[PDB]
């Protein structure tokens, strides 16, 4: 009934989450207790005005310098609006804001006003500020007297052949074409580095930067000589960014006055995420070792501003290195990462199907885990200064919750001690557990032998005793499911269903070998391996064979085409969002034409033709050849505006599938993206795919 | 320079202003101590965005029941948008808030999660919510099961004649005619409560309110039975709300059932600002003895809830009480004014050029004021909770700062201290002082004789020496200035000038006598009284006679054209906003008839007709008669949408001048009010006005 | 307008004669008048006095325009009135058609009053002409 | 009909009119100029 589905989607979307989290400066009390204050940023789902609501609240932490004397509270819950990039200063003292308020506005706040504000679209030096992940940043000076930021470079004026003057600008070149950086990154074509100067309010735009780089994730140099950066090359054209490790960029750094750059890596691999230690000695940064996958095993590197010396701390783990480590898989580092001494650097990273909080000395090499052992769960580090660290902790059946701690000494960091901020009551109606499944002899290859993978199933606690199954894949296909808090596995096991999340070879957290297995490979090892789970979950858990179910998206609707059309006597339903069903014909109109030759089994290089033999092989490992033996009801989800995976690819599916009258349902959604995560567009999705799920079994 | 006047301008408005303060609950350490949280909403100008910025800031403070310890800040600052109206719990632990984002929501917060919002325009029980200080409220029951607020009535549906219906609402009464309650109120007719139940979200209309009364300042009963409130009669018409205690109003109960109203007090004076025990015992509010003058000393009653006996507290003061109290001059009491036993009141009031803090026993009836002595000062208090006062502290050379403070036991109230929270930093280029003025024996009348006035004079500070002068009269007139942190006059020092406020006969804080001496006397009275003042610095302080400058606002711009045009060689300069020129012609186009009667000395009665005695008696009292006369180059400003002073007063006498061929400025303001309290009308005005001194200066 | 000014007077020195009335931005107060029209000639020149710029307000001129209007004879009406008024109007001040309406209904006398918040002294929006034109029947046929 | 007009020439070669006079340019105290 949709009512009830309606009552559960309010209940568990009220559930809020942890975004950001910082660090007060330290104060002593007369009486001799010292002190310091957390402020943490949260976000929640809204259906009253369809939005995502963000808001701030503060708490207090009375410390003895290595124990958390007393924690608690500082106030109520202040909803914000406008903000897209906020710092504190170096000193506590200071905060610098940008807001959108529409036109864009810097602000400088201390104590109880506002110092300055710079209307940055009046002075007319760039375009729009850069807000996202992997481009924008915003850093304070170490004598905090400027700002550093990145922007957008400005274009030339234009105009019309006939326009009417009046009784310099370029005539006829309005509708120039300007490349952009693909997904989620409209009009964003090339960054450029500002620089603010608080006292006099002069923007300056650096120069040197090369002409064929694209600079981000700036910060100060030591003793505010000049600028570091990461330039990406965008020759001959950009390629997609979101998700995408396996980009070619190098590490520079460059004067304040006119000058050249320099180069402080190897411009041949991906490196990112660089960091500074607290003493300003040493740089730490990520390292990609090949351009193939568009995620893989990463390495961390060290730099020595003074000695000019490169080192590997942590290296690539092929299958596994000891009991709990098996790679650094995440993306991005913490923005305050390294300890008191600057000597250690912690991380976070998933480690088979959970996420792990890790500690590595740079001068040895050894990694250690601060949350090893135990059932499961999901980390996650927001920051760290003066060896207090902030964490958010969640389970499958525990919303996220609030803790910190304190980093102990060397040697000694399995013996951490947490103290909650912040708890979520639980749902006692959920179990889950991870099966391990090792594949069968025949579905094995040379190169790679012995590998298994994972699984993790949900299931009603205290059951009665037959139950229908949801089978999910992941996409990617280099991704993983973790043990954290999901909503739609959550709802779908509160509402009566059996949860199998698929975590098949080729997904992060369980070696390299296991990355390189699948290219090549896809359509028939993915699938094998999908189905042996849901036969071997089927045959030892003894449900009810008669209603199993599919769902995924992107990879994962690729993989439940394929599943749906190999294997017709098994599912008895399947909803697909934004699925991939054509490689060959998918090259020409995604922003990643790379990804269908590394999938395919083939090398990517610009300036290339098409082949049969490759065409021939590309159609070959397609979900479409299977289209008229389909047999199974199908809802579709698309996004107009996709430009990841275009819509057509499930529009020439679902044609296919309606010219042999099949029953199928199709959503098409005219203004939504590869996402979807649109509040409104979200909840309606969500919705129809319970009630397809609910009325068909 | 206009340059350095800009950049003066921007410093000075630079500074914050604090608006209301509330007390979090009180928190026990394991350690032994005790603390609880302070929330302040501040608010300052932007002339980038031309806005009301308005953000909230937390401090904490550590005490031992009876002395606090230690004090300090728990955070930043962070700015909110569309907050209307909230209020917190009881108990402390949920949080109310009314929100505009454009429709109307209210929402419930709790910890770190809102756990309900309504959106009130969807259910379509009544208009918008009021949301002003007249008659706009928000209360929780005792029970935190109800919320209880003031919204408009609804309007049955209209539709046109000629209306086209697809193949219930009344047909030509889309534009009848429904009368609101004047200046700053527009489209604000008939109040209606409502009452929202939180656990099931139905909101139910009271009834049985009088049908000729509107209802405001309500809440909760003892026991949660039914609801206090103040209905205002709006029979045959409304008068004038704003600004103005002389409304006849009444105190009403009614049951939360459908039952009749009872009346607690006598309905035949203004009564307003009920408050509550917090034992639930008795009530206390402020009672007009008449409704001739708009503003007047008052009566503090309490009232008893078991034995339904009515006293009075604190009764009029004719002239003095003492050395320290001359009458409660404040229209609204605090949120939170009893103390933690139910048996003191603590207050603000006017006293002289200076306001006060004052504490009234309701047992006895002895007043006792807690910041008595010293040099001056303005004190405003914000709440208080356990015996635990929040104050605002500003002088004329000093920005606002925030203090708290613990109340002494009964008969030891003078040796309260208080603590910094925030501090200022002050201006050592101003300095200011008071003046007493007694009137020569030919300027006095029979009925009250003795009568003394006060000036407030700021100069630059190390003057090297002929200085000019401005000459300030308060509009009212039944107002006054007090010794606060006001930024023109400031301006004005800080330029060059030196500022003399009068606050002649007929204003707040010096007994009833001075309030009842000035009406039926305007014109001849207040003018001579300025001059006198204005004659008697002048000759003792060795000013330069050469340059001396006018100005005001409403009733200071009569007085200023009075002046200039009765005494047309002692003045270079005028500056008037929105003055009163003809009260005859005001009559018909103000929103508050009785006031020219009032104070051209006779009665007001409704259904009254034109007489050609008062209408002389009228003409014979403005500053149009003395327009031939006038010399002086005069600048005006006018906004267009007044309605407490039509803009055609100030119309007239430019016609007038402007056909003699005399110096005159004018500026009109389109969508201006009467205050002109938009920010970017401001600024313009008062550089306008800072430019036209300097140069006539 | 004028004639309105007329049919006031009609409904005061008469009582007993007419049984409705309708009136468009009348005027009710000459006095008042001068100080908010943009033709304070007009006044001067229909009250019988000579109209010159630089003019100061006269005693007895006021006490003649007072004299002069339907305003003096408001408590001896007796017919229900319907009232059109518009809110942007310069020629006539649409607060005289208000003044009017408190002296009547402060007496308990029948008074119907629609205002039109963006019209003008002609009233010749198609809408508010319709409106106006089918208020005024359907009250000429209720109260006939 | 007051103050309008629109006229021809008797060579048919210039139109003549009647417009609002052009009022300079303003702008406030506190405005952002371009760097
Ligand atoms: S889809 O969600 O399977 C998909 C496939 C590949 C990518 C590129 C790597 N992030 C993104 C999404
Ligand atoms: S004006 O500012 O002199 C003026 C006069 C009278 C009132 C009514 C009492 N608040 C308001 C403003
Ligand atoms: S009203 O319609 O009676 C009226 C009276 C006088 C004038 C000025 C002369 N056209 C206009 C309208």
């Amino acid at each position: 009934e949709p009512e009830e589905a309606a009552a559960l989607y309010r209940g568990l979307s009220r559930q809020p989450a942890l975004s950001a989290a910082c660090l007060g400066p330290e104060v002593t009390t007369q009486y001799g207790g010292r002190y310091r204050t957390v402020h943490t940023e949260w976000t929640q789902r809204d259906l009253e005005r369809m939005e995502n609501i963000r808001f701030c609240r503060q708490y207090l932490v009375f410390h003895d310098g290595d124990s958390v004397v007393f924690a608690g509270p500082a106030g109520n819950s202040v909803e914000t609006r406008g903000e897209l990039l906020s710092r504190e200063s170096p000193s506590g003292t200071m905060k610098a804001v940008l807001r959108k308020a529409e036109k864009q506005f810097l602000e400088v706040w201390e104590k109880n006003r506002k110092l300055k504000s710079f209307n940055l679209s009046a002075l007319e030096k760039h375009g729009p500020v850069y807000e996202d992940d992997c481009f924008g940043c915003l850093s304070w000076s170490h004598s905090e007297t400027h700002l550093l930021y990145v922007a957008d470079k400005k274009r030339p004026k234009a105009e019309s052949f006939f326009q009417t003057k009046a009784l310099q600008a370029i005539k006829g070149d309005q509708f120039l074409f300007y490349e952009d950086w693909g997904e989620n990154m409209v009009s964003k074509s090339t960054p450029v580095l500002c620089v603010l100067d608080i006292e006099s309010g002069n923007i300056s735009v650096l120069e040197g930067v090369p002409e064929s780089v694209s600079p981000g994730q700036a910060f100060w140099a030591p003793g505010d000589t000049g600028v570091v950066f990461v330039g990406w090359w965008h020759e001959p054209f950009r390629l997609g960014i979101r998700f995408c490790t396996n980009r070619r960029s190098a590490l520079y750094y460059v004067d304040l006055t006119g000058g050249k750059c320099e180069l402080l890596s190897d411009e041949s691999v991906a490196v990112t995420s660089p960091r500074l230690s607290p003493d300003q000695c040493r740089i730490v940064y990520l390292r990609f070792p090949s351009l193939v996958p568009h995620q893989q095993c990463g390495q961390l590197c060290l730099y020595d501003w003074y000695t000019r010396v490169t080192s590997v701390v942590v290296d690539i783990v092929p299958r596994q290195l000891g009991e709990d480590f098996s790679g650094i898989y995440c993306s991005l580092l913490p923005l305050g990462c390294w300890s008191a001494d600057s000597q250690r650097v912690v991380f976070d990273s998933p480690q088979r199907s959970r996420q792990d909080l890790f500690a590595v000395d740079t001068q040895m090499g050894s990694v250690t885990s601060l949350t090893a052992g135990g059932s499961g769960g999901s980390w996650k580090l927001l920051t760290i200064d003066r060896d207090l660290m902030v964490v958010q902790f969640s389970t499958p059946s525990v919303p996220p919750s609030l803790k910190v701690g304190f980093l102990p000494p060397a040697g000694k960091e399995q013996a951490v001690s947490w103290v909650s901020l912040e708890e979520a009551e639980p749902f006692p109606d959920i179990s889950w557990s991870i099966r391990v499944l090792q594949p069968p002899p025949q579905q094995e290859h040379v190169q790679y032998a012995g590998l298994d993978f994972e699984a993790i199933l949900l299931q009603p606690s205290n059951s009665p005793t037959q139950v229908p199954m949801v089978v999910m894949p992941h996409g990617g296909p280099h991704s993983s499911f973790v043990t954290a808090w999901m909503l739609f596995p959550a709802m779908l096991c509160k509402m009566g269903f059996a949860v199998l999340l698929v975590n098949y070879r080729g997904s992060t957290g369980f070696g390299q070998d296991s990355i390189l297995s699948l290219p090549g490979n896809v359509g028939h090892q993915d699938v094998k391996d999908v189905q042996f789970a849901v036969e071997q979950v089927l045959q030892e858990e003894h449900f009810d064979a008669g209603r199993v179910a599919l769902m995924g998206g992107s990879h994962g609707g690729f993989l439940s085409c394929h599943l749906i059309g190999q294997y017709p006597e098994t599912y008895s339903a399947c909803v697909v969002r934004n699925p991939v069903i054509n490689i060959a014909s998918m090259m020409g109109s995604t922003d990643i034409p790379d990804w269908c030759m590394v999938e395919a089994g083939f090398s990517y290089s610009s300036d290339c033709l098409p082949d049969l033999s490759v065409w021939a092989a590309m159609l070959d490992k397609s979900p479409i050849k299977y289209a008229p033996q389909v047999k199974t009801p199908l809802l579709l989800m698309l996004g107009q505006e996709d430009r990841r995976v275009p819509f057509k690819q499930g529009m020439e599916y679902y044609r296919v599938l309606k010219a042999r009258n099949v029953p199928v349902r199709l959503l098409l959604y005219p203004k939504s993206t590869h996402a979807l995560s649109e509040v409104e567009v979200e909840s309606d999705s969500f919705m129809n795919a319970v009630l397809w799920l609910c009325t068909h079994l």
